[PDB]
C-alpha cells in the first residue's frame, strides 16, 4: 500500500494553461513572440495555434482544482510567470519589490489559497521555460544575430533570476514547497542544440548549449541560497531525466543528459523532482564532438524507432505502443531512472511529471497504471519516494505542437471552454482510493 | 434526462458464464459436445478453450451482481439452461415437473433473488442457443447424417419447448419479465446456412435454415400462449436485428434478416428486445437462390470491409474503427434499427444487447458513449424505448472463438477467477448517475 503521506496529484505550467480570456493575455514572453512569428509558422517550426485561446486557468482555476480534489488528489504543482510578476526589467534595481505587479502577485496568492482550501498541497515552480521578453527576444537572437536580450546566454540572467527568486520566497509565504525551475536541461538542449525541436531561439551551437546549461546551474544555486534565507519551506528542482539504453555509450549519454547538471545542483536542493516520459536508445558514433572548452563531449547518436523517436500511433521496433506524439510507452524506465537517482544522490524524490499525448484515451489508462505499478515497486524497495504528479489534469498548449498533442486526464474543448474527464481520470481516482495498484494489475495483461 | 424508470444494465447467458467449477459442470448440451469435438478443433471450427474453465457465474453470481449494483445498474438479463432444468427427455410425459431437477430450479431462484436484493430487476431468458443433448446431438447430425436428435429440425422440439416454458412460468414467480429465446434467427442461419461461422450443426442447406426458423417461430408463439396462462409478467423475445445498407437489395435482405421472423411473432410478445452490434452492406447478386418451398429467396451478398466483415483492430472501408473481432463501430445503425422497429410495429422496445470485443478497452468507452447518445436521441423523439443492456458485465465464452473475444465492462482472469473493471465500467457508472450523455459528448470529438 502507498503510504498515506504519499502525494498523488498533477503538474501544470503558467504559459501552457493560464491564457484564454483577454484579461489574462501575457504578450511579454519569449515564447509568446516565438509562437506568433509568421515565418516560424510558415516553416512548420511552431504551430498556428494561439496560446491566448487556451484553457483559461487564470480565471477557471477553481474548476481545475475541484477536478483534482474530487478524485482525492492531495497535491498540485503550478508555475508562476516571471514575465507577469516583473513585467519590466529589474537590472540596476537592488530591491525590485516596488516594480513588481502586485495585482498579479495577489492573483497567484488567490490561486494558491483556493487549491489549499480543497486539500491540495501546493508546489510553486518559479520558472517553466518562458522568460520575460525584456530578458529574451528569441527572434532578435535567431533572425538578426542580436544578443542584447539573449535569455540564459545573457550576462544579466543569473542575477535577475536570483532577485526574482528572493522576491518569491518572501512574498509567497503560504505555499507548501518551491522549485526553482522545470527541466532546465531541456531549455538549454532544445534551445541551442535541438534545431528540429522548435524551441527558442533554435540556435545550433554546442558552445551556447554549454553556456545555457551553466548559467541555469548558477541561477539555481544562487536562488536556493537566497530563498532559504527567507522561507522555511522546502526548495527543490524539477529535472527531465532521460533513461538511455544501448551500447557502452549509454554512460556518456547519461552523463550529459542527466548527471552533469544534477551533480552541480544536488548540494542545493531539498528534494529532486523527476520528469519521465520515455526511454532513449543510443549507439556510439565514429567521431567525438567536443565543445570549444573541451568540457562537453558527444560520441553517441539516438537510434530511431524507440523512445521519443517512434512513428505516431504505432509501435516501437520492440513492439511497444507509441502515442499521439510518437513516444514509446516504457514504464520500466521510470523505475530505472529513480533507482539511479537513489544510488547517486541521498535526496528525497518525487515524480513531478509523467503522462502521454492521447486524445482518445487509448494509451493513458494503460500508461498510468503501468507507471504507478513501477512507483509502487520502488516504494516496496523502501526508496524515499514521496509523490507522483501526472502531466496533466487538463489538455493544454504543448509548446511548438500547440493544442494538437493532448496530455490531460480531462479533455478541454478550447473554443467552448469545456472540461470533460476521460475514463483514465476515473481510473486514477480508483487507484488513489485503493492506495495500491494491486486490484488493477490484471488489466495490464491485455497489453502483453 | 433519461426517464427515471429507464433500465440500465447488462445481459448474460447460461452457457457462456455459468461453468468454471466442477459442481456446475453441464455436459448435457449440443454446444458442450460441439466445442469438445477434437475434429472440429483440428479444423479450426471451434477453439480449444474449455467452457468448464470459465467465469463461474454459477457460484460467483453475488460478485457479478455487485459489480452491476455498485454502478447503479437496475436491470440484469440472465439465461436459464433447459439442459440443467430438464436433464432427461420430457417426450411422452404430460407434466414433466416430476422429472425436473429441483436442486437446479432452487439454485436459479437463489441467483434471481440475489440480483433482486441488490436492486436489479431480473429478465429471465428461457433459451440462449444451447439445447439439451437429448434434443440435439450436432455431431451425430453433422458427421453421421443421424437426425434422431436434430434440435430445431426435430418435430418434437416445439412441443418439448412449450412444456419447458410452461414449467418456467409456473416456477419462477419472482422474476420481473421473461423472454422465450435469444436471437433465434442466428441459431437458424448460422446453424444451417453459415458454414464458416462455426455454429452447430454447421449444415449448409437453405431448406433446413427455413425449417429451423419456422420451428422456432412455432415454439415461441406456443410458449407465449402457455406462459401467459400462468404469469402476469411481460413475456417478450430477443432478436438479432440487422441494419442493412447498400443498393436496393437492402430491403430484401432486411426482410429475411429481420421481418420474416418478427412479423410472425409480433402479435405474441409484450416487448421486443433489440440486439445490435454493427451494420451490414449488401449488393444485388446476378442470380436468385430459392428454397424448395419458395418462402426464402436470396438475391444479395454481403460486402466485405464493412460491418461484421472488417479486419481485426483496423478500420472499415468507411474509415470507422473495427474491434478485436473485426466488427465496425456504427452507432447510427442502432437508431436506424430502433426507428424501423418503431415504424413497423406498435411495441415497447429494449436494447437487450450492445457491446464490443475489446480486451484493452480502447473501443468500449467510445462505443458505449456513442450508442447511449443514439438511445438518448431516440428518447427525445418520444420512442417507447425502455432500457439499454450492455453485452456484457464480464468477459465470457464467445461461442466458437472461446475466451479470445472479451466483451466485458469487467476483465476476467479465468485461471485466477479474478474480476477487474475496465475504465469503461466507471464511465458507464458516471453516465447512469448523470442520467444523460450530454456532459460526456465532447469525448466523441477525439474520434471525429
Amino acid at each position: 500500500m502507498f503510504p498515506q503521506d504519499f502525494l498523488f496529484g498533477v503538474a501544470m505550467s503558467g504559459f501552457q494553461f493560464e491564457m484564454g480570456k483577454e484579461n489574462s493575455k501575457d504578450e511579454n514572453t519569449d515564447w509568446y513572440i516565438w509562437t506568433h512569428d509568421l515565418q516560424n509558422q510558415a516553416n512548420g517550426v511552431v504551430s498556428r495555434d494561439l496560446v491566448e485561446e487556451g484553457a483559461d486557468y487564470w480565471n477557471s482555476y477553481a474548476r481545475v482544482h475541484e477536478l483534482c480534489s474530487r478524485i482525492g488528489m492531495n497535491v498540485i504543482r503550478i508555475g508562476i510567470e516571471w514575465s507577469r510578476i516583473f513585467p519590466n526589467p529589474t537590472h540596476g534595481i537592488k530591491d525590485p519589490s516596488q516594480i513588481a505587479d502586485m495585482k498579479v502577485v495577489e492573483h497567484y496568492k488567490q490561486i494558491i489559497e483556493d487549491a489549499k482550501s480543497r486539500g491540495l498541497k501546493v508546489i510553486v515552480n518559479l520558472n517553466h521555460f518562458t522568460l520575460p521578453l525584456w530578458l529574451h527576444d528569441p527572434i532578435r537572437v535567431s533572425r538578426f544575430n542580436d544578443f542584447s536580450r539573449s535569455g540564459w546566454l545573457d550576462d544579466r540572467s543569473v542575477h535577475e533570476f536570483t532577485k526574482f527568486a528572493t522576491f518569491c520566497a518572501k512574498s509567497f509565504d503560504d505555499v507548501d514547497a518551491f522549485t526553482t525551475m522545470n527541466e532546465p536541461n531541456v531549455v538549454a538542449k532544445l534551445g541551442y542544440f535541438g534545431r528540429l525541436s522548435g524551441f527558442p531561439p533554435s540556435l545550433l551551437n554546442i558552445d551556447l548549449y554549454e553556456k545555457a546549461l551553466d548559467n541555469q546551474i548558477l541561477a539555481h544555486n544562487k536562488a536556493y541560497e537566497t530563498m532559504k534565507q527567507f522561507t522555511n519551506k522546502p526548495v527543490g528542482i524539477i529535472y527531465a531525466t532521460s533513461w538511455c539504453e544501448g551500447d557502452d555509450a549509454r554512460n556518456d549519454a547519461m552523463e550529459l543528459e542527466n548527471w552533469y547538471f544534477l551533480d552541480r545542483v544536488i548540494d542545493r536542493i531539498d528534494f529532486l523532482g523527476v520528469n519521465y516520459y520515455t526511454r532513449a536508445i543510443v549507439k556510439r558514433t565514429p567521431s567525438v564532438l567536443s565543445s570549444s572548452s573541451g568540457r562537453i563531449k558527444i560520441n553517441w547518436s539516438f537510434v530511431p524507432g524507440f523512445g521519443g523517436s517512434c512513428q505516431r500511433n504505432s509501435k516501437s521496433l520492440d513492439g511497444r505502443p507509441s502515442t499521439d506524439n510518437g513516444w514509446e510507452i516504457y514504464p520500466e524506465g521510470l523505475g530505472y531512472v529513480l533507482r539511479s537517482c537513489r544510488d547517486r544522490y541521498k535526496k528525497p524524490l518525487y515524480v513531478t511529471e509523467n503522462g502521454v499525448a492521447d486524445d482518445r484515451d487509448i494509451y493513458r489508462p494503460y500508461s498510468l497504471l503501468a507507471h504507478l505499478k513501477i512507483v509502487e515497486d520502488c516504494l516496496k524497495e523502501n526508496m524515499d519516494l514521496r509523490g507522483y504528479m501526472h502531466w496533466s489534469i487538463i489538455d493544454n498548449f504543448e509548446w511548438p505542437m500547440g493544442y494538437s498533442m493532448r496530455f490531460g486526464l480531462v479533455r478541454v474543448d478550447f473554443k467552448q471552454k469545456l472540461f470533460t474527464p476521460r475514463p483514465s481520470y476515473y481510473l486514477f481516482g480508483q487507484i488513489i482510493n485503493s492506495r495500491t495498484t494491486e486490484p488493477f494489475l490484471n488489466l495490464l495483461k491485455a497489453w502483453e
